[PDB]
């Protein structure tokens, strides 16, 4: 087995920008750059618009999804958060007229939150919608992304997912977001991108 990965923002032509670009950060120990939730989420967007009209991009490079990095400031390493910021800035520099949507699972939700907070006011305006699954900073950020408007966010925190409740206790409900990745989350992102 090889982890599910997509790198379409990095490989795409700047002369052929898509309607939408998804940047997604996986959860700790997951393989590839999309993990378990990123691939179904990108597939749902590509089913809606067509695969040529969405660029799906996972967060990799120095983001190694390491278990220890959940204990760091903001819930991931500074280098992993910087990698999110590099991809958001790449989306903006290559394809400024494309709609960006962001997502993350678990540590990846913390990475996504921090990288969106760190991005410019113009980049945040380009990110029309964000979905967080099992958000490890839900309690500490009071259900939001600092500096990002609530209408553009959905947080999926399962009943009994204690990572949403200021701990790092990972129980069965933390593994229950496959349906939101397939259904509610792409439906929400689609509403913000437009038809
Ligand atoms: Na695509
Ligand atoms: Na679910």
């Amino acid at each position: 087995q090889v982890g599910s990965s997509k790198n379409e923002l990095e490989t795409g032509s700047a002369s052929n920008c898509p309607k939408a670009i998804l940047i997604f950060a996986r959860g700790s120990t997951e393989t590839g750059n999309l993990g378990t939730l990123g691939a179904p989420l990108g597939d749902a967007l590509e089913s809606r618009y067509g695969a040529s009209n969405v660029w799906v991009q996972g967060v990799g490079g120095p983001y190694d999804a390491a278990l220890g990095d959940n204990a760091l400031p903001r819930g991931s390493s500074a280098a992993a958060i910087r990698e999110g910021v590099r991809l958001l800035n790449l989306a903006n520099s290559k394809c400024p007229n494309s709609k960006v949507v962001a997502g993350g699972y678990s540590q990846g939700a913390a990475l996504a939150a921090a990288a969106i907070s760190d991005a410019s006011t113009t980049v945040r305006n380009q990110i029309v919608g964000t979905v967080l699954f099992g958000y490890t900073k839900n309690q500490q950020n009071r259900g939001g992304i600092p500096g990002y408007p609530q209408d553009r966010l959905r947080v999926y925190c399962a009943v009994g997912d204690l990572v949403c409740e200021g701990t790092l206790i990972v129980l069965a409900p933390h593994l229950s977001y496959g349906d939101e990745a397939r259904n509610e989350a792409p439906a929400f992102l689609i509403s913000k991108i437009g038809n």
